């Protein structure tokens, strides 16, 4: 692989080629990326959508944008280097280290962006739908690759439909640099084979069956390496997946104290090897509030996983050039005892919580009404109480319930809950 | 077909007949009619079930008030100028202007008293329980029309019932004079055969298989005129029945635009766009112009509008009444109207701003689940009555197959829109 | 049969008598007994749930918590009186052993607090929607996997059975759950067979049943424990009741009947023109009239008549019982106390009234309706979740109302049984997206 071709700031529809060397640096193409995130719909019903709690805490939204921060840092960083090991990147093609920053920026902040509402519990109740539920009338309908995109049901895979679906007006959806798109893509692969590896690329799938000759478009330009199809990921989603990882590890485990479902003095307990070399004590020992010692440890622990995963792209950067790295940079992480143990804690005392668990079995309710008065109404587009439906909620069969599926990932927490009310007269 | 037979003051059951002559004038049978309804507990009903909207709307008990005030005024016009054309219904039997008057408001205060709650949709929704619900399974086990009724169950035949159910100690309902009842029934045929034409009297149907005796009393008394050729029986409508038809038709159009109006949902200014033919004769343009409030404004619109159609319905009544004496009159008066692209430019208005509106489709989607629920609650505990929750159905909501299947349409359709929506929460425990 | 060993101290495990001549009367086992139950989860849950009205706010309504208490203040009067007149007729029973009357007054307490420690939520529509689940419902599946017991004891289930289940369950550092003495599980159990045969006759001890087969061999340690007289000689095992157990019914009924009369008056359900027709031959020879038209609250005048009543039940019930003492002894009494009473056509009369004014009132009747979808719904995910216990919502359904295939059964029903009328509806209303 190489550099000069991940770096795409090729477009959907380009008809001629886009060089760094050529860009307005005012308007650098990787940069307009974020801000079409920013305005763009799908990224404002973030903010009525939920990370894991239904007080303050974070919504998807927030924390898109402190991972797309984290996303900054680790790309600015790396760019540096990478500049400084390539030289001809900067001083022939004219790359400067702001644009690894802006690529993993723009992606980072789009990368939750097609989750469903009640977060990875809604993948799993859309997936049931299909798998068990009312839409298991299709199966045979489907074919493997259509009925796994439905019943593995994926918010990646989503938001790569949300990112490049194409409408009359808009075609190639917000239009984002391949290089961005190449950043996104975490599971750079289709539904089946299922997990034909222990890799975190072959966890999930990354693209529905409708996507694949937009990504296959992608993986040309990018010049990924070929890995059913599949490919070896782009470089820079390292580092998107790593932004990520440190968020929602440190901060789901900062609001679980806030919320008081984790008693403080773990903090210190589990952060001490990750903030002990850079902690002022003088500072910690002075501050009064719980949440403003749990703020500061949180600084300190993320910009230690900030610098270490960064060093370890270096270390691994031409195992990751040749799809070779067979891990998450966090899982090369020297503190991966202390990352395991904020994790186990959070999953006990916050995603077991018994106000999570409620919340999530009600989103699997909600989500599958909708989904059945949508393919009801798909079914039988003739009766009085479908033709009302669909003023409602909606005004190939494979198109046209990958499309069901996505417009009810659309929809915003509160949303769900209205439109689902009516249908049952609440 | 003639008017001394129309005009029937006979009560079901009576064993002799009834002279116009002899009726104390104080308490005329027609005017007794619309004190009983006044008084009747399905009437009191309509004050909580919806006409088009679920702030003020109009409910199905003002609606039937406006009804039958426009209707009161067309019967008196057209009774004054019928006792002219026909002088021996006054100087022989002793009938009065205000006998018509009384006729039609009497029938048209009741002419919605059927209806279920939720409006429309309701009805829908009972016809597909039955057609596309737990309801299929009794077609094999009733007659064409006895399932008809159900799959195409009208509020207007349900409004006859109620009407008219005989109960221990109260034979006849209401008992209100055939005449009234004759002014009632737009649609005077049964579930089947299904529109066997485009006349609008053909359009529904008027009485479900458990009346139909009923009816053909009714008809027989009043001389109304056979009209089918087969065994289904249809007769020719009640010539006063035009005239209730009338006064709905004016009402709705013109007072569901006024609502939409109020209520932001229409722009102002179509009222005077679409009703300035309507009112141009008469309206007093200093008087509109200085009314400050819009509901005021429209309010005079909707009044000179009113008016002008009212007029209208007379004179056309009194320039077919011999087709319509003769059941040969093929439309609605309304039908016939100057006015009619001006009408159906309001009511498309309506339609598309007021009925297609996300907060009316919301409340349809959610009547037609809680009535679905009711029905298929009370169909199975019918089924099976010796179960324990079944027992508790009953108590909760009712405290032959067709006649039982025919009596659960008739009590789902008498609840109001509110006591739809708690027996409903309760069924699903909340 | 014999009082020495009807008034067993034995404790589940016991490996050693225990004698009553040696106990600390400070630490009586039969009040231990009683205190084991106040503090207990099961007796703390019974605050929140219904006993006949649904609670509410603007009303006092009696819970299965009050009415407990009620029955055991009723059932100790009942106990310390029919105990001094049996020490009195088998004073070897004092002079001997070193019984006193207030041992009885203790077992009938403890069991009578108890009684009620297993019912489920929304009364007996919560039973019938937990049998008919297994009858026809999901339930029906297992059928052919259990025997005709264990299937009986699931489409026919019983809150009384599920009380000795509370009262005995053993789990992990709690073996047998509150080690109540054995006398008091034998006052507590009025039913003292397995669920077939179904209905054997008219005794009223034949009615129902009162242990489940996972609590077969427990009954039977203490009915050999307490030599209680076999009613079968087949592989269907069942017992003539424990003497006390009569005490127990006897107040039980007492209570609901003048209680639930007096919880209607209050509550408007019945109208208080009715309270003195219906009581008059119940409180006609104590009543002070003067006093009670002088008092002006009408919950003043209902307590009064109800105190009177209830005063007049106890005494001819203790009369009734040393009457048939040798009857109930011999297990050959057919009938409840109650029904030998002289005012048994008032008691019937009253309990008819509170049939038509409260149980079929419209929100005694919503409530069971409501009951039957939320219990209904809660068994359904309970179930489906035990037979896939690998899909993501199961483990979310095991998660919220969990944290052999007959045991796994019977333990859900007895979960489901003891929620607070208030969990219940929650977890049903999240299961349901509200
Ligand atoms: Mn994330
Ligand atoms: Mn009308
Ligand atoms: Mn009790």
């Amino acid at each position: 692989a190489n550099w000069e071709h991940l770096l795409s700031l090729k477009r959907q529809g380009d008809t001629a080629k886009r060089l760094r060397i050529e860009q307005d640096d005012t308007r650098l193409g990787f940069e307009v990326d974020y801000d079409a995130i920013i305005f763009s719909a799908p990224f404002r019903s973030l903010q009525d959508k939920t990370q894991v709690i239904p007080d303050f805490v974070h919504t998807r939204l927030t924390h898109s944008l402190e991972v797309s921060v984290v996303g900054r840092s680790l790309g600015r960083m790396v760019g540096k280097k990478l500049l400084e090991k390539y030289p001809h990147l900067e001083q022939v093609y004219g790359y400067k280290f702001n644009d690894f920053g802006a690529i993993v920026a723009a992606a980072a902040l789009a990368h939750d962006i097609g989750n469903p509402p009640f977060g990875h519990s809604g993948e799993k109740a859309i997936g049931e739908f299909f798998k068990n539920g009312y839409g298991k009338r299709y199966k045979d309908s489907l074919t493997a690759k259509e009925y796994q995109d439905l019943i593995k049901f994926e918010g990646n895979a989503n938001g790569f439909k949300v990112l490049s679906q194409s409408k009359p007006g808009a075609q190639g959806g917000l239009r984002l640099s391949y290089a961005t798109l190449g950043a996104f893509m975490k599971y750079p692969k289709e539904s089946l084979p299922h997990k034909p590896s222990d890799h975190i690329a072959d966890k999930k799938y990354g693209f529905f069956q409708s996507e694949r000759a937009l990504f296959e478009d992608v993986a040309q330009e990018l010049g990924l390496l070929k890995r059913d199809v599949s490919w070896s990921r782009h470089p820079l989603a390292y580092l998107v997946e790593a932004a990520d990882d440190i968020c929602y590890t440190i901060i789901d485990f900062e609001d679980g104290i806030n919320l008081g479902l984790i008693p403080e003095e773990y903090a210190l307990e589990y952060m001490v090897k990750l903030v002990g070399q850079t902690i002022d004590r003088n500072k910690y020992n002075a501050l009064q509030e719980t949440s403003d010692r749990v703020s500061y440890l949180r600084a300190l622990a993320i910009g230690t996983l900030i610098n270490e995963s960064v060093d370890t792209f270096m270390k691994y950067e031409e195992e990751i050039l040749a799809g070779t790295f067979d891990q998450s940079l966090i899982d090369k992480s020297n503190y991966q005892a202390q990352i395991t143990d904020i994790i186990n804690l959070s999953i006990e005392r916050i995603y077991n919580s018994r106000e999570v668990i409620e919340k999530e079995i009600a989103g699997y309710e909600i989500l599958s009404t909708l989904l059945e008065a949508r393919c009801r109404a798909l079914d039988n587009n003739d009766t009085h109480y479908n033709q009302l439906i669909q003023q409602l909620l909606a005004p190939s069969l494979y198109e046209n319930l990958i499309q069901i599926c996505a417009e009810v990932s659309t929809m915003t927490d509160g949303k769900a809950l209205r439109n689902y009310k009516k249908i049952k007269g609440l």
